[PDB]
């Protein structure tokens, strides 16, 4: 039938679904369609959140999902760039991917 | 009688509170005595997205409260290194009197 | 009563937990008798599968529960080695301060 959450910071919320790791509530969150994209107060994606913990495995979630790695954050740099920093070279690659598909 | 918020990641939700920009909603939430200082996801307190912000007023009252400004964010800055950031004289001295103050 | 799993190839049910995904179950073996210095096939004990494959957060379970960071894999590589494998910096760290007290 049809609903949107248009919860308050949902983003936000969505940063904080990456924070805590319910791998569950995430791909949940998703599958109704939630935009990964949304930012927050410091205006950071839930992928930027993934990246700087990183969740290879949310973040790809949120990739798949179609989070742009390459909105970068008002100081912080692209959620990729803040995956490079972080480390986690898996998710520095399969961030790389994305990252060309998508500037493409 | 004996209240407390018992709010998980409160830090978190003053964060959000700080991105709505109600001054007063967070008066209100700091003068029921929640000033834990349990910055967020991203490790940076509320006073520090407020610092980020450019915001003198919510993050003075979130200093009085009890938000100290030795607090660190991710990055391990402090809520005045985020008010250097934003150059705000008047935010930054007075981030820079209470640090003079509490490093005693 | 006196309980302990006595499983054959727990080091590998291990490992394969963390391939997983299912952290409270990890902890609850760690926590209930398991060794995490346990290996496998490849003399590879779950620090070392954890830290190859960058899961930050198992790998740290392991570490509290306290497993040899110096020990070598089949390859001569030990759970430091996968992290530097793995790239991330939090784990990095972590099993690089964590073995050196070990190790000593």
């Amino acid at each position: 039938e049809g609903a949107s959450f248009n919860l308050e910071d949902s983003g936000n919320f969505l940063c904080t679904t990456v924070a805590k790791g319910d791998s569950d509530f995430l791909k949940r969150l998703l599958s109704s369609g939630m935009n990964p994209n949304s930012e927050d107060y410091d205006h950071r994606t839930p992928l930027h959140v993934a990246a700087s913990e990183g969740l290879f495995l949310m973040a790809k979630m949120l990739v798949e999902a179609g989070a742009s790695v390459i909105s970068k954050d008002r100081w912080g740099n692209s959620p990729l760039d803040e995956a490079r920093l972080c480390g986690n070279k898996k998710l520095i690659k399969l961030l790389e991917d994305v990252k060309n598909a998508q500037s493409s």
